């Protein structure tokens, strides 16, 4: 069946602003995950937990008699396809039981390890999440061989559909670098937003780089990939170290008994992948990686053993059974346990990857340290734990259950405590006339507010206005906030807050981050009284104020805005054309196609573009709501060409005098251009519209405003 | 970007189960579009729609100064892409204005037409949707040019993204036949459901078969295309020898002279396409077809000319200034206005598919009948022209306005008026007791009601339970019906209605229509009391019984179910795999995949299978409703093989003792394996979900029950 992407393979594609809508979700409308998971009972989740590490099933029978390794295998996963660059991927909804992380080749036999977790699963129902549920059996797992973790939150509702994602354009499972989609370029420069080296691999490749068993270059992907994964050295090196201290790989025979991943699997395979004609095509047989390496004397048992036996031996480059390379302690007695024979024992072995860790130089420092101090080992790796498994879950606000660490970590981006009286409507209609009387204008007040609220991004939860870092480095530094014109509106809102505050009695105040947001109402709502509206924005107080200490501001670059459509700014030139930046920008803000249009329209006229660009500007009443950008923007009395000087920029004349009526960008054009966003730009252009348009610009500007606010979900 | 669609081109695609979500619809979710309409002033916007006709754009320039022609013919193609097979295509949901539609090849300038029309949109807002409008406008163009209309209907809905329909295989526009994908095989044999001979043509090549113009062999494919679009000989000549009564072809130059269809056209095109290089590109210069023809004396106004120059000439072939073939009247004068130049006139000519009319003997028949009888002539294109426009609104009560024609039609599958008190919950109650007290079991009342419900499309909004159209041919004889089964099942519910009624005062009495329904109720009751639950099942009453005659049963034939996975039928061996199918049949009668889900899994053990197989009954209570399907389909103690007679057909064994379990088809075992349907049945089989599943299957029931109530709408 012929369908639409084949036939116009680079049109824009809306469908990933209607994902996850009501029709495709089985739980009710008003199913509400985090007051289910509240009465849980956590501990006795946790005690089947415990007894299933233990309870070998036949048709995947448990290493050493323990299936530890391989759900902490599996909850790395989950959590390990997240990148910073866009915050997507993570363990946070869940997605490793679709597709495609369900069959990437990374994931083999995890089918096997989710599948062991259904009788857990179907005992508690929709209390506890797949989501949840695989970190807190990865944290089980730790628990039961002897490791102390740091803590584990609940709260990560399940997803019903795959997550739209651009995990890169080769066409071939583990395509080696180089060829014609090549996610490298330059001195081997991995492209954004990508996080691993291969199609199909979690962060890097196992036998060293495009398969080249070289420790000391393998260090160097390693630690670009788990840098594009938010993490340092110190880090990297606990976590890799830690994992495997645990468990082992498998590949006991040859890379061509492996059947189909689960996705082209048959029917009768129950959703399962990976079948294996070597032998009996799993336990003392099976295959997964290909590789065939136990790291430890006791592989179901914390230990320092790892590092032990990393710089207690030299390494001698050996291949496994199904011919991939790895490494063995040649002269080592046999002191590692066979996982099913108990009269077999072997030398200890190592992956490239593991060498990294003490051929690398700064690897090397971090090694010895955690080596000589098995109880720093411990700590780092614990922490790094809980923020691999945590990172994408948003504000501590959003945590759940008894096990949630007290400790505050500066990777949270954390918000303080408000320990004071709120607000109330009265004060925010006295400060909304304090705002409006002291000469700031509606184009200063609304690009502002934008600023502030539009670096939130739903793939990890991060940004928003909450915190008003807004006003600390990197943020009132940024190229698309105007610097100069940000810190003149922010000396003026801090005069009026310091004012404000300084007359209340018994301890009621307003937060900057607070402010910054009912100034944005204010200027919308003299927005809507320019056009002859009179018109209350909603504003929910609570915010508070954070700060510099407690703003990583390396963490923070990645949420940057280079490309804002609803600015009308593009911080340089890029390969995907502005449409599409577009879109993906509203993807992340949460927005539908209709909101995304109605939210541009109102802005464009508003004056939130950057620099005051005319661009997009359809309108002779700048600074009033009205829906002239559709308006003008479907006239067809309006003839539209690239000019001359940039062939992304517009100039719309008068069809019939030639006289120049306007100017604008591919994003503003798109709207009179897609088949699809010109039939919305059609409903709000209407001349029964005006009433429709201010009011679902209203709704669409709280809930922006509002992404953050999980306080008061 | 590498998609799961590029990775497993053969999974299944739920996303087409999803469409016409909330987030995607620029309306309120309580915009009632029937109540918008009936407060438009219909007669005000006919108005400006006569205005536009003559009101000539220089963009397009109006041929012969009247916009009647290209509108008639936008109106046709909105309605042409209607097939039978499955109630897909058609006028009612303005799909014209998205893709593929708005870029295919025969609706080539149809884009400059409907931009004709957005400053009346514009005007009228919500009030007019385009769908309605688009017909609306054809029907003032032929009112404006002398042809008095039978009437029109309002109120179908516009739709905010394009429709899941298979349009065909081809990879080329107008590929001719025996392609790799060729729509074609046998003699001449087109497949189901497509009722166009190329892919981006509405129903023929008007050239001719592939090209070859022959109007003997071109006079089959019109037949056969025009057959599965519902119109018989008849309706056939009088609908093309009525629409070529007005207005032009365009063929003024080579087709090489033609740019971008509107999906690929730049941006700044502004959702126009097919610019042309040749000449001024427009008017007198214009290329859509390729061909140039121009069939009467006066384009803009009703005659009897068409049929006087067919028969009044002998015909020469010829070709078009691009190329294309057409025909020429042997030694005729130059008898016909050119478009634009007051000074030139044109010999008559002709479409191969034009000299079909006159040279297929059939259509010889009736095109004289016409030519003679001009009134004939003119009520049949009136009568055809409605069907047309409005074959896939469905049943009456879904008609809006004051042009509604009073006169019933065959067509419509009409159901009588009820005229008597209807039944009330006592009544209802007393009936389902007395159905339960028969003997009928929770079986056979269930697999009737299915039956008589099931038989709903959403695509035309033809079938359902109203009517009782399952005691008359031809439902009553179809095999998925059960036909022995069922007349003893109607045999008992008939002399329960003729007891019920027979002890009625005043004129109170219940059609078999809702007696059914209200038994398969009944039956959804007692399974849930078997179950131990107490479940009260919703039934609104008012559907009336239509008659033998007011049921046309070659148009019934289209709704016979081939397959219904629903009740794990298939009447023979497809090409395409059952759960496709199952899928395609869950999209007609308007289901989520959730809702798919929680029927399925209902309905198998309720004992609604087609001739009691026990293929997917994976319980050991039938006719309990019960949550089991869920609970047995996911037991990893079960391993599932293919069977050695049938591959379609799955053995469930206990996987350490060997003993048989179950059986099961593709339909029921892909819940087990495509990882959205797992994800569905796992929260249907968790422990906490019994009671959800039978809530949310009565409500799944209620639905099908009521998907043709548009009386009570
Ligand atoms: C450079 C980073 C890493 C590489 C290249 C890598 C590579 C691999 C490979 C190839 C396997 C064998 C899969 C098999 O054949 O069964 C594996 C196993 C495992 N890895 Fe990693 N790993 C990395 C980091 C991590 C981290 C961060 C963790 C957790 C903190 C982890 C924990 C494990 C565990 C527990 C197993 C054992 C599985 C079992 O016993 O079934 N690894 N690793
Ligand atoms: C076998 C069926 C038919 C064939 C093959 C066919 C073919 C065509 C073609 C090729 C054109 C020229 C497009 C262009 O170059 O502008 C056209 C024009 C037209 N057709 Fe048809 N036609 C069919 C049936 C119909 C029917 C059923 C109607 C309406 C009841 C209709 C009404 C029109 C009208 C009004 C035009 C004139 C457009 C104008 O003035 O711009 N035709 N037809
Ligand atoms: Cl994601
Ligand atoms: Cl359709
Ligand atoms: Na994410
Ligand atoms: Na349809």
């Amino acid at each position: 069946g012929t369908s639409n992407r084949d036939w116009w393979p680079n049109q824009l594609d809306l469908s990933i602003l209607h994902r996850h809508s009501s029709l495709s979700d089985p739980m009710g409308k008003d199913f509400n995950y985090a007051q289910a998971f509240e009465k849980l009972d956590l501990a006795a989740v946790k005690r089947d937990l415990h007894a299933l590490m233990t309870t070998s099933q036949d048709w995947w029978p448990a290493d050493f008699g323990h299936y530890g390794g391989l759900f902490i295998r599996m909850a790395w996963h989950s959590a390990g396809t997240y990148r910073t660059a866009d915050g997507r991927g993570g363990a946070g909804e869940g997605q490793q039981r679709f597709a495609p992380l369900n069959s990437w080749p990374a994931n083999a036999n995890l089918d096997k390890a989710r599948r062991l977790l259904w009788p857990i699963k179907q005992k508690y129902g929709r209390a506890i999440s797949w989501a949840d549920l695989l970190i807190l059996t990865g944290n089980v797992a730790l628990e039961s061989m002897g490791f102390k973790t740091f803590g584990f939150a609940g709260g990560r509702a399940d997803t019903w559909e795959p997550e739209d994602v651009y995990w890169g354009s080769e066409k071939i499972w583990l395509e080696l670098s180089g060829g014609p989609n090549s996610r490298y370029s330059g001195d081997r420069q991995l492209e954004n937003p990508l996080a691993a080296v291969e199609m199909g691999l979690i962060y890097v490749n196992p036998e060293g780089p495009d398969g080249n068993p070289d420790p000391v270059a393998a260090a160097r992907d390693i630690r670009d990939t788990f840098a594009r994964m938010a993490m340092n050295d110190e880090e990297t090196v606990a976590l890799i170290a830690g994992g495997h201290t645990f468990g082992k790989t498998h590949g006991a025979g040859p890379a061509s008994n492996v059947g189909a991943e689960p996705e082209a699997a048959g029917i009768e395979a129950q959703g399962l992948g990976w079948k294996s004609a070597y032998r009996t095509g799993k336990g003392a047989d099976a295959i997964t990686s290909g590789l065939e390496v136990t790291w430890t004397t006791t592989p179901t048992q914390w230990s320092h053993n790892f590092f032990e036996n990393l710089f207690g031996y030299e390494w001698e480059l050996t291949k496994s059974p199904a011919g991939a390379h790895q490494w063995v302690a040649k002269g080592a007695d046999a002191v590692i346990p066979d996982a099913f024979d108990p009269s077999k024992k072997h030398r200890p072995t190592m992956l490239t990857t593991d060498l990294s860790l003490r051929f690398d130089p700064a690897y090397e420092k971090i090694s010895r340290r955690f080596h000589e101090n098995p109880e720093q080992f411990a700590d780092a790796f614990a922490r790094a734990w809980f923020k691999l498994t945590h990172r994408d879950m948003g504000p501590r606000a959003r945590y759940l259950g008894p096990e949630v660490p007290a400790e505050v970590l500066l990777w949270q981006d954390p918000i303080p405590a408000v320990d004071h009286p709120l607000i109330d409507a009265a004060d925010a209609a006295e400060l909304k006339a304090k705002v409006l009387a002291s000469g700031l204008t509606v184009s200063q007040l609304v690009s502002t507010a934008w600023a502030a609220a539009s670096t939130f991004r739903g793939s990890d939860k991060r940004g928003g206005a909450n915190g008003a870092r807004i006003r600390l480095a990197p943020q009132k530094d940024w190229e698309a906030n105007q610097p100069e014109q940000l810190a003149a509106v922010l000396e003026t809102l801090e005069a009026i807050r310091t004012a404000f505050n300084g007359a209340q009695r018994g301890g009621k105040q307003v937060s900057l981050a607070d402010l910054i947001v009912l100034a944005g109402c204010a200027g919308v709502e003299q927005a809507a009284k320019n056009a002859g509206h009179a018109v209350t924005v909603p504003f929910a107080p609570g915010r508070a104020d954070a700060s510099q200490e407690q703003t990583d501001v390396e963490s923070m670059a990645v949420l940057e805005p280079v490309a804002d459509g609803f600015r009308n700014y593009l911080k340089g030139k890029y390969r995907v054309p502005a449409e599409v930046l577009l879109v993906d920008k509203a993807q992340l803000l949460t927005l539908s196609a209709p909101e995304m249009t109605v939210l541009l329209g109102g802005l464009r006229v508003l004056g939130a573009n950057v620099g005051q660009s005319r661009h997009g500007v359809f309108t002779a009443r700048e600074q009033a709501l009205t829906n002239d950008f559709f308006v003008n923007l479907l006239d067809m009395g309006t003839e539209w060409k690239p000019t001359a000087a940039d062939a992304d920029v517009f100039e719309g004349r008068d069809r019939a005098t030639g006289e120049l009526k306007w100017t604008g960008t591919r994003v503003d054009l798109v709207f009179g251009s897609h088949s699809q966003l010109r039939a919305l730009a059609e409903v709000y252009g209407s001349a029964d519209a005006q009433e429709k348009f201010v009011r679902d610009f209203v709704a669409v500007w709280n809930k922006v405003m509002n992404l953050d606010r999980f306080d008061l979900a």
